[PDB]
């Protein structure tokens, strides 16, 4: 029993990160196989942020400008090229560390552990959920950039993230592993803006039903609603409107604990329209968002 | 920018998480040189758990009879013994991954990082504060006894925390590397009494500064307290008393952020008299208490 913001165990990551100074920069690496990624505005000064042409920057780099420390020991750089926002830089030795690894995309309301590392060490692991809006609300200070996010399925590390940016206003800005941002996101300096942000309805259910299983049941009650009712309260408190495919994903949590969707999707309701009334539910006094129903049957499953 | 609850890397005490079985109980161990560490309670049966006899217990139990298996590969037990509630057997071969480390009791209100793990397996990593009665709210299940609570100092591990047991109120109970309980436990399924818990008011205090540093600034006030004062509000709403060793833990705190010790605790007064009126800091509805002045600084600094 008990229920935590939990991080999948860091040490594959561990394994990968590397140091890469270009000039006077220095951020993060995730070195894989024979291949280190980076985000490309390590070849940048403080100057060029404000409006940085990436290609014409990069032609004034050669592969002995880019230097890669994994520990104590020098990679040797053999090749570079930029795909989207991140460098990859070819090295001649393969990472003997490197473990079964893929490279998603994942979607807005999906969970990953991050990294967080400052001149290619490790110094935490947490938890985040990739915003509706596409930014992350993480923990990371200045040399953070190229700390990944990621989610392991037994021996298989799929890589999720790379942090490039903090945005203006507190939050996080990153790419997939082929250096797409997720969101409208540019590596520039400049005021962005992240839109409107939403709370994770199948998530916070999800949640709701940890909470009943874990013994947190005060707010079970004994009302239902319909798809459509719901969504009129999830427009009005700024949640995302629940789908069929939601439900469809709730569906063993709702097996396990005998409380069907519709009926924990009133409690929400409930909940939503009169508040907590000074209770917490799983040692928190809001609607937690950023546990996915996966989440929620690994976690009280012990999957390993 | 951003505050979370934040973990340290795993990778060094994943190298050290072996299976341990004996008769037909498994459970986790900890491989560290050539001895592994486990709870005494792998030689239970469930009858035996409602009244142990260990010494009696482990008396038919010789060194074949413990199976310890690390990832794929069998160790070979040459010796066994008990040391409080844990158990040490001697293998032949040392862990090839033992990273620098110490064994450390620590005192009630620190916080530290959890491995859990299920038949020597990691399944996550998460951050919890030993509570001022002695017990972790913790997330752990059927199988995860053995797994450990650590801090990591650059390259050394001080290990602090085995898990044992699950107190019938759902709160967690375990052991010091030593075998020694936290609190009052003994390591047998009978109803046991955790006193009353208290806040840890220096953590608040510490999350008040992390706040501050990170924009959330709504709850300062112009008002300032005593230390006598503030303990009379401490009391009532059942926080620890504050002392003068607190406040010069949290110093650098204070003089990073210019708002004096006392001034903070006012701030906390009127947090407790009058709520946060449906407010957030550092996105919680509630007074957070499981980051020290430690942890704060790291974070806030980018230890790695
Ligand atoms: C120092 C600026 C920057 O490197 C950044 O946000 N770093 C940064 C990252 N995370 C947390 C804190 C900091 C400071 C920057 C700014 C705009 C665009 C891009 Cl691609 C990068
Ligand atoms: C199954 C009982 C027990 O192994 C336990 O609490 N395990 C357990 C541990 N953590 C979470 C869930 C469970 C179930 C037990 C009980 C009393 C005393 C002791 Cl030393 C051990």
């Amino acid at each position: 029993s008990g229920f935590r913001k939990m991080a999948f165990p860091s040490g594959k990551v561990e394994g990968c990160m590397v140091q890469v100074t270009c000039g006077t920069t220095t951020l993060n690496g995730l070195w894989l196989d024979d291949v280190v990624y980076c985000p490309r505005h390590v070849i940048c000064t403080s100057e060029d942020m404000l409006n940085p042409n990436y290609e014409d920057l990069l032609i004034r780099k050669s592969n002995h400008n880019f230097l890669v420390q994994a520990g104590n020991v020098q990679l040797r750089v053999i090749g570079h090229s930029m795909q989207n926002c991140v460098l990859k830089l070819k090295v001649d030795t393969a990472n003997p560390k490197t473990p079964k690894y893929k490279f998603v995309r994942i979607q807005p309301g999906q969970t990953f552990s991050v990294l967080a590392c400052y001149n290619g060490s490790p110094s935490g692991v947490y938890q985040c959920a990739m915003r509706p809006n596409f930014t992350i609300k993480g923990s990371f200070l200045n040399g953070s950039c190229g700390s990944v996010g990621f989610n392991i399925d037994y021996d298989c590390v799929s890589f999720c993230y790379m942090h490039h940016m903090e945005l203006p206003t507190g939050v996080h800005a990153g790419t997939d592993l082929e250096g797409n941002f997720y969101g409208p996101f540019v590596d520039r300096q400049t005021a962005q803006a992240a839109g409107t942000d939403t709370t994770i309805t199948v998530n916070v259910l999800a949640w709701l039903y940890a909470a009943v299983i874990n013994g947190d049941r005060w707010f079970l009650n004994r009302f239902t609603t319909t798809l459509n009712d719901f969504n009129l309260v999830a427009m009005k408190y700024n949640y995302e409107p629940l789908t069929q495919d939601h439900v469809d994903i709730l569906g063993p949590l709702s097996a396990q604990t005998g409380i069907a969707v519709l009926d924990m999707c009133a409690s929400l309701k409930e909940l939503l329209q009169n508040g907590m009334n000074g209770r917490t539910i799983l040692g928190s006094a809001l609607l937690e968002d950023e546990f996915t129903p996966f989440d929620v049957v690994r976690q009280c499953s012990g999957v390993t």
